[PDB]
DNA sequence: GAGCCCGTAATACAACAGATTTTTTCTCTTAGTTTTAAATTTTTATATTTCGTCGA
């Protein structure tokens, strides 16, 4: 699919199920992957919270509070083939670009994130049933800070510039400790783009 | 060629592809039922076993 845009104007998301319940939360995987920077957010949820009517859009917007996208790529799921979802996205100026009747490879990068997520979920899933909903933000923070392979830079520092706290600045420069005056961010952030 | 060390660095290969209940015999395990044979008495002559005691 088209390569990249201005910091996740193209985006992907998908669902996987089979997760064990903790508070009647047996979906808990609404993974949204910031395709350009591969920031790859995923927020806990459930099947019965919404069906794209009341609360699904609300945490979709609290994710989208950090920037509206311009293109979705998703599956033929009933939570996104509804008339309510397509029309609201059209009024938002954001395309749908659904899948092709059990062809999840259109959502490949989100599903590849899930494949990376599942291993880390098993790593952090010792307390499988009792209390583990605190681990998804932990898995997010670990996975974003870890450098990938296809780009050589961690997806956290690709968009935000700097790395998270406890600086372990590499031997390139001090440029990854970019937390200072913001009027010159545009030039080098476009260079990183 | 010929190989070796070591230090980087490419490199095909595979996982994400809704998850769960059933379906049909089998095989330990563990608790409830059923039929039946057996623990203490008389007893009667027979015999052998094994104690138990006594004797010069």
């Amino acid at each position: 699919l088209p390569i990249a845009e201005g910091r996740w104007l193209d985006i992907s998301m998908d669902f996987v199920t089979g997760l064990p319940p903790t508070s009647n939360n047996l979906n808990m995987i609404l993974v949204v992957v910031d395709r350009f920077s591969k920031r790859a957010h995923f927020i806990a949820t459930r099947k019965t919270l919404d069906a794209t009517q009341l609360i699904d859009l609300l945490f979709r917007y609290i994710f989208s509070y950090h920037g509206f996208p311009r293109t979705i790529t998703s599956d033929r799921d009933v939570r996104m083939t509804a008339d309510k979802y397509q029309e609201l996205t059209k009024r938002l100026g954001i395309k749908s670009t659904m899948s092709s009747a059990n062809h999840p490879q259109t959502d490949g990068q989100s599903e590849r994130t899930i494949q990376t997520l599942n291993r880390l979920l098993r790593a952090y899933a010792s307390t499988n049933i009792q209390n583990w909903h605190v681990y998804l933000p932990q898995i997010e923070f670990v996975y974003n800070s870890t450098p990938t392979r296809t780009l050589g830079k961690s997806p956290f520092e690709i968009d935000l510039g700097y790395l998270p706290n406890t600086p372990a600045i590499k031997s390139d420069d001090e440029v990854n400790a970019r937390s200072f005056t913001a009027v010159e961010l545009a030039k080098h952030l476009k260079a990183l783009t």
